[PDB]
């Protein structure tokens, strides 16, 4: 199955989802002066008043933390998007190492890990039904540096050694994600895809510019989890990125001046 090795990684995952090669794959990356302004984008709406987080799983390609998506709490809406879209699960993408870790880049700049926010459209009444769909999800991608600790982030990184392995999960209700955002909600925004199989092309991109900083110790328990199950050999979590692909015929559009 595929994976983040060298056997299995991003170079293999062609072979059996072929839209790995197709025409809005994701990542990509910004360049930042090639991004025009847009004055017609609208300022971004994360409304996370309400939410209800409900879990933690590791899927063995990550940790999720899921939310109960049943009701009308946690939505996005504005930015580029039509409609509203709620929010079903986050999660990171890091690298074994600071320098590396993030699925987008800025101006080929690899940040230490990615947090991704995922929202499926409303109008197609659930997950599923939206992957299948060009206007489907709005993925929110937050970019982390190596710095100064994010206390709302304490609370995911305090779990995880109680989700070590792969289809190990916890319970974990009452997370706050807005404990996550940076003070900007400046952006960048491209029509692509999701960065894992079955890599649909089913996502509008929301990625903000400013980074959140956590600390060195935070993410140093990021690279502690185990892709393999208990009881077999084990293999950090570490490097489930997929790198930059072709833009190809997009333009990345920026909200600010
Ligand atoms: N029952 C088994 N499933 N997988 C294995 S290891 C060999 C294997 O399946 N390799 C493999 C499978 C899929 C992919 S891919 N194209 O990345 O999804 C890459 C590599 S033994
Ligand atoms: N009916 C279906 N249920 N689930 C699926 S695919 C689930 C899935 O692959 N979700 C997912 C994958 C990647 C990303 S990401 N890294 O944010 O682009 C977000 C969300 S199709
Ligand atoms: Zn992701």
């Amino acid at each position: 199955h595929w994976g983040y090795g060298k056997h299995n990684g991003p170079e293999h995952w062609h072979k059996d989802f072929p839209i790995a090669k197709g025409e809005r794959q994701s990542p990509v990356d910004i360049d930042t002066h090639t991004a025009k302004y847009d004055p017609s984008l609208k300022p971004l709406s994360v409304s996370y008043d309400q939410a209800t987080s409900l879990r933690i799983l590791n899927n063995g390609h990550a940790f999720n933390v899921e939310f109960d998506d049943s009701q009308d709490k946690a939505v996005l809406k504005g930015g580029p998007l039509d409609g509203t879209y709620r929010l079903i699960q986050f999660h990171f993408h890091w690298g074994s190492l600071d320098g590396q870790g993030s699925e987008h880049t800025v101006d080929k700049k690899k940040y230490a890990a990615e947090l991704h926010l995922v929202h499926w459209n409303t109008k197609y009444g659930d997950f599923g039904k939206a992957v299948q769909q060009p206007d489907g999800l709005a993925v929110l991608g937050i970019f982390l540096k190596v710095g100064s600790a994010k206390p709302g982030l304490q609370k995911v990184v305090d779990v995880l050694d109680s989700i070590k392995t792969k289809g190990k999960s916890a319970d974990f209700t009452n997370f706050d994600p807005r404990g996550l955002l940076p003070e900007s909600l400046d952006y960048w925004t491209y029509p692509g895809s999701l960065t894992t199989p079955p890599l649909l092309e089913c996502v509008t991109w929301i990625v903000l510019k400013e980074p959140i900083s956590v600390s060195s110790e935070q993410v140093l328990k990021f690279r502690k989890l185990n892709f393999n199950g208990e009881g077999e050999p084990e293999e950090l979590m570490v490097d489930n990125w997929r790198p930059a692909q072709p833009l190809k015929n997009r333009q990345i559009k920026a909200s600010f001046k």
